[PDB]
């Protein structure tokens, strides 16, 4: 047997705002993060827009200093992580720093420090590449700068599952506090791939939307005329606590994590199978975890990415999960909105997942003006739908067939 | 309840030999892997040196169609992988493969790939970026191509914690198997970072040493003329399995997983604490969850990397987890053979641990000449020292302060 595992702290960066309660306004109004991507020639690129964190003022929390030697994917997790601490209210003391850690993953990292360290390297030579390269760009330093900040010396690590990690990262934290290593983590991830790299890579693989002229249009899932994912930046970072020691310092708890599913596809590099039969043994595994019937959801945050293969096979998959309950469960795809966070989607969906817990709606899946072929659950087309919501789904999947899917509930 | 975890199958790359027994041969006989470096020009480089892979052919397991779309730290995880799943005699059937999972990190992952592919981008332009750019480069893709290979569903992911990865990956696959997540878990880790931004990256920190003129004599872990680690390429993988299972097929088992610990030093991004406060942390965690008098470990396998504040730092929590029992235990350094092979360092120091365990010898610290101020436990200076060993330890240190620690014994 096994702890139970509340969330009494979020932050987040998105394209919708630097800050939860922003992000989440844009939420429910249905307003996309989505614009042609500003200082940055994209003059030849098949795509020249994305989902970007506008108006980040980094010295809000570090110093011009130390700011400079951290890529933005490193900046953008530990904004996140700093808002989701100071929003738990948790004093971190000699007495339990020990037994406070951090899981803070991202799928690609440093690629806009790596790609700034090249053009030094190849114009220059490696005398220009810069003391703080390697620190400055690994994945596991927005855990690593955390814990230096705050003086948490509990489990320290990163995930990097692609477009998974955010999932895995709160996933895996979670278990650590189950299992008695932890009281409380910080988890979730962040991401900064709109650079040559990012948009270029994805772009050369022909994985992203080129609707060029419609912007805000060009993230329709299971619309007949989805063209690819659009790629967005920013982070997301939940405060997991073990219940009784939230319950003894009186911490206001936002839901309950009752379940984690992982499994892999063992299907293709770049592409889920057409019936997701991956997906559906990892929301299975994740209901087994919970306890909990399949008949218990009411809420499923997809992973929803705007791809012509991926949004069918996650219909498939949710069919065969839920059966006739299917139809009756509410589900979107608030990538509609914010776009692909790669690394930091499992986070920011994470935060919507409890938010729509709290607030009893279903975030719309926008620009879903024409459902495609099968596409025919309650998709909660264009508009937020107040709702009962007692259990919510948030479904990750990634590159290598990597699938992630948390179960959260109303606490009380 | 908690189950029991046994190492069944061992694979690797190193310097020292592209298989586990070739790779051990040469830690026995005290030989060096290190050598002036060979795949590019380094005349402007402080350092010129590091331990790569000779004589690597993919093709012993990839096509070359395949292999060529694959980072180089993705084929050498791959090679370690199936290595250690062929070693294991495991059969994938439909009745297990939701059960067998694997964790492969990397602490930089497809660093080669992606400085290539920025000359693409800065010569040329963004037309010119390969298709499989993300898929061929990211740190997921070892486990991800492992599971398409194999038909593993289990989970599935990667850790990225610098030069701890290796030992965090082995680790947290212990864990999936103790908690009954999975019944068999491949685990590890590759690096190949010896391009223009990993050797000038390092260099600009300052933190290799610049011994071009002997670079089999430059890793001398606790000599007084240390001046920094060797970077080392190459990788490690491990099949861990549930004690009944292995039983019950009849499995070779080398020996049990009995000890876990991860810590923070919540210290300084790039060097430990002089006292190695964290490390002592990690060591008494692994020690505890092990159930072990810490007077019964007989060998650490140290991370022991050759810097100057790493090597004592690692004394100092030695002699502060074991007290006077630090003068009875052997404690090498397998990197003054090896260098340094960052996120694999601990996938194939655990792997030299376990066949400690079975051949019952201390690996040589080779080049400990003259051994530092406080640095006065038996090290195993120059040559392999027979003895008796039940209890292995290993250890792991990485950048942002993240440390882990395993703890193996043999298994009757
Ligand atoms: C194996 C696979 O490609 N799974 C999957 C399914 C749907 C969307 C996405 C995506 O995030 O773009 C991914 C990665
Ligand atoms: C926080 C820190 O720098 N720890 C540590 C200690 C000793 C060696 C190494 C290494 O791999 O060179 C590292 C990374």
């Amino acid at each position: 047997s096994r702890r139970r595992v509340v969330i009494t702290g979020m932050g987040m960066l998105s394209p919708l705002g630097l800050d939860v309660p922003s992000s989440w306004e844009g939420i429910l109004a249905g307003r996309s993060g989505i614009a042609p991507i500003e200082h940055m020639d994209l003059s030849a690129y098949s795509t020249r827009f994305g989902g970007s964190v506008k108006g980040f003022n980094v010295e809000e929390y570090l110093s011009a200093k130390e700011a400079r030697k951290l890529d933005l994917f490193i900046q953008y997790g530990l904004a996140a992580s700093f808002q989701a601490v100071r929003d738990s209210g948790l004093e971190v003391t000699d007495a339990n720093r020990e037994r406070i850690g951090v899981s803070m993953g991202s799928g690609i990292g440093g690629l806009t420090n790596i790609e700034n360290n090249c053009r030094s390297l190849f114009e220059q030579g490696p005398r220009r590449i810069s003391p703080f390269f390697v620190p400055g760009s690994i994945i596991n330093m927005v855990s690593g700068f955390l814990s230096i900040h705050l003086g948490l010396q509990g489990p320290n690590y990163a995930l990097t599952t692609a477009q998974t990690t955010g999932t895995h990262s709160i996933g895996m934290a979670a278990r650590n506090i189950a299992y008695g290593e932890a009281d409380v983590m910080v988890a979730g991830g962040s991401e900064m791939a709109a650079c040559g790299l990012g948009l270029g890579g994805f772009g050369a693989a022909r994985a992203l939307s080129t609707r060029n002229d419609e912007p805000t249009r060009a993230s329709r899932p299971w619309d007949r005329d989805r063209d690819g994912f659009v790629l967005s930046d920013g982070s997301g970072a939940l405060v997991l606590e073990e219940l009784e020691h939230a319950r003894a310092r009186g911490a206001r708890i936002y839901a309950e994590l009752v379940g984690f599913g992982m499994s892999g596809d063992a299907f293709h590099m770049t592409a889920p199978p057409e019936d997701g039969a991956g997906a559906a043994r990892c929301m299975k595994n994740a209901l087994r975890d919970a306890g909990l019937d399949p008949r218990q959801v009411d809420y499923i945050n997809a992973h929803g990415t705007s791809t012509p293969a991926g949004d069918i096979a996650e219909i498939a998959a949710v069919k065969s999960v839920f059966g006739e309950h299917a139809h009756a469960l509410s589900m979107s795809s608030t990538k509609s909105m914010t776009g692909h966070l790669l690394g930091a989607a499992g986070a920011v969906e994470a935060i919507f997942s409890v938010l729509a817990l709290r607030d009893q709606v279903a975030p719309p899946t926008i620009n879903l003006d024409n459902p495609d072929e099968g596409c025919d659950l309650d998709l909660v087309a264009h508009e937020a739908k107040p709702r009962k919501i007692d259990v919510a789904l948030s479904n990750s999947f990634g590159f290598g067939g990597t699938n992630g899917t948390l179960v959260f509930r109303r606490f009380a």
